[PDB]
């Protein structure tokens, strides 16, 4: 039985607690388990393997020299730009609005984590997952999703965006 406070749980998670507890935070530049430079909160900065690359697109989207380091503030709106990004990229896509439309609330988190992890392509290709998610076949989706090269080539990355798209709750977020 939900106590008081459980019941608080949902108001305080959203897309950005989602994403953050996903991805990290980090204020280095790191490489992610698919070996790709990132920073800040799952930042993908380049897919070349040449580390001055990396930097030079940092320096680029932070606007300063940072010699791959970014402060608290910076990763935040870095992070603020690539959530809406990917709702962007979701809403003038016409295969996958209509099926972002027809999810809930935490789904539709569900759906941006995609889309930010992916990328809109990647997401627009998973042609079943996206008609199971539209007929509420969330079994099948979930159990779809797990069959890709995104959640097995990085599984704890992408396990709790899974379950969610299964349940349709906060739970996978909970006591972490």
């Amino acid at each position: 039985i939900p106590t008081t406070e459980n019941l608080y749980f949902q108001g305080s998670m959203n897309i950005f607690e989602m994403l953050r507890i996903d991805e990290g935070l980090r204020l280095k530049i790191y490489k992610d388990c698919e070996g790709y430079y990132t920073i800040g909160i799952g930042h993908l900065l380049t897919k070349s393997p040449d580390l001055n690359a990396a930097k030079s697109e940092l320096d680029k989207a932070i606007g300063r020299n940072c010699n791959g380091v970014i402060t608290k503030d910076e990763a935040e709106k870095l992070f603020n730009q690539d959530v809406d990004a990917a709702v962007r990229g979701i809403l003038r896509n016409a295969k996958l609005k209509p099926v972002y439309d027809s999810l809930d609330a935490v789904r539709r988190c569900a759906a941006i984590n995609h889309v930010f992890q992916m990328g809109v392509t990647g997401v627009a290709g998973f042609t079943n997952v996206l008609r199971m998610l539209q007929q509420k076949r969330w079994d099948e989706a979930a159990v779809n999703l797990a069959k890709s090269r995104w959640y097995n080539q990085c599984p704890d990355r992408a396990k709790r965006v899974i379950t969610t798209f299964r349940t349709g709750t906060w739970d996978a977020y909970k006591n972490l």
